[PDB]
């Protein structure tokens, strides 16, 4: 049908705006803390710490799988990603601090994602 092709073509363009919003995101994260998932080799019991790991090529990967449905299921692996970092770390550590700046410049951008996903529809 012509009918999943337009939906297709909100997608692809869904898709389109959240890779800029990634691209952002991932500019306040300049010591690259978040690039990659916490390696297995390196935390070998980083499991039994944390459920639902994620990094930003981790979201990356799914992005241009066209895997985020909505803004909200994009959002839900950012604050996964902050949320993990601020449990397995402590409260004095370089990889917590990087966390609290990421999500407070994170503000921000999102704050205007929500914008424009609402206006652009």
């Amino acid at each position: 049908s012509m009918e999943q092709v337009a939906m297709e073509l909100r997608l692809t363009e869904l898709t389109r705006l959240l890779r800029s919003v990634l691209d952002q995101l991932q500019d306040k994260d300049p010591a690259r803390i978040f690039a990659q998932p916490v390696s297995l080799k390196e935390v070998p019991d980083y499991l039994d710490h944390i459920k639902h790991p994620m990094d930003f090529a981790t979201m990356r990967k799914r992005l241009e799988a066209q895997g985020y449905k909505n803004l909200h299921e994009f959002e839900e692996d950012f604050d996964l990603i902050i949320d993990n970092c601020m449990k397995y770390n402590a409260r004095d550590t370089v990889f917590y601090r990087a966390a609290v700046r990421l999500r407070d410049q994170g503000g921000v951008v999102l704050r205007q994602a929500r914008r424009e996903v609402d206006s652009i529809g």
